[PDB]
């Protein structure tokens, strides 16, 4: 709180921030405990985590949490040296710490330190590596000095150093968990105004934080940062009167939960990467037609979302997706961008001919990477646009490293899941049969959505939905034109009220409300597209 | 140590410890004999293996055992200082050995202070290097200086360093054997009871150290750290209160069996490839269905691991391996997952596309690393899922170096196995024929495990397993619904039961258990997925 970084301070992590308390704080306090019994204790922990999360600041408070005396050093400025006075440097902070001992020697990124055992050539590489797993080795008990270090990759580390001995306890640190955040979000908040006392605003940052899954701590901490300036915008033009402070409002500068709400979104959520990219807006009750789909689409993946607790009632595991597939212009992606739109839970779209082509190799390094940021994301939906290009059948009797690489692995990736892991799939092929029937068998998708070309009268839904924003006259009667055509495809009465305006501009260069007219040569210009033969053919495959 | 290290100290390594002794403790304690008749003694040792695990604990133990006088140095300081006199250091430290014979010369990490034969492109580095050769080369007899040091390189060192009269005996020490395991743990015994004693417990622990197949030295230790550690917690709710310790309970804290066993699940697996694979969870009663691969499947994993004694009793080398295959969805991944969960041995899992991108310099090397550790952890469970994607056919040429470099080292490492590297070989394929038939070869494979699609016999049991945790009706039965379909697959039918919430949720918001009724429209949600034309190609692929 109050405190420069204690452990007061630290919070959310506190089943994680348990095991530092249990491993290094105890003996450290009191050796009277591992004196009378057993063992000792450990010599150093390594923070395995989503990178950076604040990781430094967790150690940070090992610098008033302990008592034991301040000891950082940082990776960068230990291999510096005009060469191999760095080897010398180590060790002579380590001789330091002994002198100081009991210490909080601190040293992060510790895999710039540490880089691979023998899989880097580099000499000095080799030199401090070498080198610090003898300052490990050398060893004095006395050495009562915590050596705590945090790395980007679990095995950047020379993999010696992880021995059961150097570097004996390990401690990965987790994502934010839902019910953590409050904690986290709990300290954030007081440092600003919330709404009053607020028991109403404890739970509206309960909420809050349901509302979404969450964004990284430190992102959470930027969350009220976003508060901050959001409100700041609402006082921008009456603070912006004049160039001296006032006093007056200085305090009266008041922050409410309708500004965290705007914030909410509009924030980055970002967990990580630059994986993700906008979708223009839309939402489930604005698309239309296709009631039922959307009436199971929508109950497949809100419910666990929405409501996890009725889910856990029913104790069936949630789906973990769905395919679509139906005749092309069915405009799978708008269903599919709806879908994203609302979802409480963000969404991750990772178009399917970039991962073929995506160079870090031409490697399935890139497929994998996609479920790996996923799962780091997760609660999430990943999206897979035309599955179909992104793999054909594995049935392919004559394989290249299209389909080693990146088809096959993305079998295995999607079987990759972590159960838990709220990872939702939101398929989409054309035709259904070019994919493997692997992805088709359970697990992977667990609704097949058929795609039913739409009806008459769903066309008056969606054809009210698309001349919503033109302007109808009079003259028009929509029941009529559903009446019309019924061969029409989504796609093509999209561009039919496209052409209509067309036809009508030419009619009348000042602008007039469209008449029926309007709509019947427009008719005559597109054709329909919903052909019985294609039809036919996903009517027969949905036997399959 | 500090109560002095003396070969007693030191155990475990028993059998290889004998080799040092007999090696170079013998003629420096009375060298009057091998001088009256005998040899030249030896006059260096290498320790290749996992790092520092026993490393320097044996050369610290000649520390305080021999009038050799120890002499650290570490290589990163050795060769760090002002350029010229880096080089001098070493002679300095050598001619001090002349002067004080005998004398234990202790530099260790061979490497640093021998980097490479020519190859590093380093000045000081080929200096300290050719030096140290010269080094060796100067020898006086009389300087009987041993020199100890250690390695995570076989072949750092110039050949010279390793040709016989230099460095002439090299002694490699490694995973300890089973019996090995008790003599670490029982001399951890002296510093910390497990109640006091108890010849019983000593028995007991005995074989509870044999129901863990191994651990490195390091980790055997690290074993009994854990449990202290986790003792520790036991004690936790009691000892909080305290700030003053009672002396009361201070060694009057019993660190019971069930201790020990609770930290034998969660501790370190392998010291290194620590990373190894995730965690799955599935127990074998858990597995439903196919009780017949069940009873084949785990005799051969179990029956080695279980009793190697009636195994030797057969005589028969243990089964080199088995592929699953059948159609897909017959959740290949979970029987798999299962047996790994309650086998003693490892469980790897190396997902082929992780491995196939993994080419770390158009180089294979990293797939030989999985079997190499693999091979040092052994006995252990290799599991390579989707066998296929990492093994195309070598009759597919239609590859650059794709092939060449993982399916011809996947042959040379399943060749690899010696007969005491118990690793064991749980393939998984959609499809055999994709796989290169040398892989379907004897050794490569000892069974080939087609899977039958589930009977209605068996599906009723996968069903009851599956509706165990499910609210059930007694309105439902569930031998009906078995006996009702067949068409549908078991992955399939666990969507089924899902779907029947779907259905009865939609019904109901209050969650009422399930109905047949709530079965029997979902069972026309879903449709059926095994197809008999595939089933066919499978089981007549069978033949091939």
């Amino acid at each position: 709180e109050v405190s420069r970084i204690s452990y007061e301070d630290i919070g959310g992590l506190s089943e994680q921030l348990g095991k530092i308390r249990e491993m290094i704080e105890l003996p450290l306090k009191h050796p009277e405990l591992f004196e009378r019994l057993g063992i000792t204790p450990p010599k150093g922990v390594i923070l395995y985590g989503p990178p950076g999360t604040g990781k430094t600041l967790i150690a940070r408070a090992v610098a008033n949490e302990s008592g034991a005396n301040f000891l950082s050093i940082n990776g960068p400025e230990i291999m510096s040296k005009y060469y191999g006075q760095s080897e010398q440097k180590l060790r002579e902070i380590f001789s330091k710490a002994e002198e100081t001992a009991p210490s909080i020697i601190f040293i992060d990124e510790i895999d710039s330190i540490a880089p691979k055992r023998e899989e880097v050539q580099g000499e000095v590489e080799r030199r401090v590596v070498a080198q610090l797993l003898t300052l490990m080795d050398g060893m004095k008990e006395r050495g009562h000095v915590i050596v705590i270090g945090a790395t980007n990759r679990i095995d950047a580390i020379d993999p010696a150093l992880r021995r059961p001995g150097r570097f004996d306890r390990e401690i990965e640190i987790g994502v934010p968990d839902r019910n953590g955040r409050k904690e986290i979000l709990m300290i954030h908040t007081r440092n600003m105004p919330l709404g009053m006392s607020e028991e109403e605003k404890n739970k509206f940052l309960e909420e809050m934080a349901d509302y979404t899954y969450g964004f990284v701590g430190a992102d959470l901490a930027a969350l009220v940062r976003e508060s901050a300036m959001n409100a700041l915008r609402r006082y921008l033009p009456e603070i912006d009167l004049d160039k001296p402070i006032p006093t007056e409002i200085l305090e009266k500068m008041v922050v409410t939960e309708d500004d965290f709400k705007n914030a909410l979104k509009s924030i980055e959520p970002s967990s990580l990467r630059e994986v993700m990219v906008e979708v223009p807006n839309v939402h489930w009750d604005d698309i239309g037609g296709l009631e039922d789909v959307k009436r199971e689409i929508k109950e497949t993946v809100e419910l666990p979302l929405l409501k996890p607790d009725v889910f856990k009632r029913l104790g069936i595991r949630p789906s973990k997706g769905f395919l679509l597939y139906g005749p092309p212009g069915v405009g799978k992606t708008l269903l599919a961008k709806a879908v994203a739109t609302e979802s409480n839970a963000n969404f991750i779209s990772i178009k399917g001919p970039e991962v073929l082509s995506k160079w870090v190799g031409e490697s399935e390094k890139a497929i994998r990477e996609i479920f790996k940021k996923a799962k780091q994301v997760a609660p999430a939906i990943v999206f897979l646009d035309e599955i179909d290009s992104i793999a054909p059948r594995r049935g392919t009797t004559s394989d290249s490293g299209v389909t080693e690489r990146i088809v096959n692995q993305l079998l295995t990736s999607l079987d990759g899941i972590e159960v838990m892991n709220g990872v939702v799939v939101i398929g989409a092929t054309n035709r259904p049969d070019i994919m493997d029937p692997a992805l088709l068998r359970a697990g992977r998708f667990d609704k097949l959505i058929y795609i039913p070309p739409p009806d008459k009268e769903a066309r008056l839904s969606i054809l009210k939905v698309h001349t919503k924003n033109m302007p109808l006259a009079p003259d028009v009667d929509l029941n009529d034109i559903a009446q019309r055509t019924e061969g029409y495809v989504g796609a093509d009465l999209e561009n039919l009220c496209r052409e209509a305006g067309m036809n009508a501009y030419r009619e009348n260069p000042d602008a007039t409300s469209v008449s029926q007219k309007n709509f019947l040569d427009a008719l005559k210009t597109i054709r329909p597209s919903v052909d019985e033969e294609v039809i036919k053919f996903y009517r027969t495959l949905s036997e399959t």
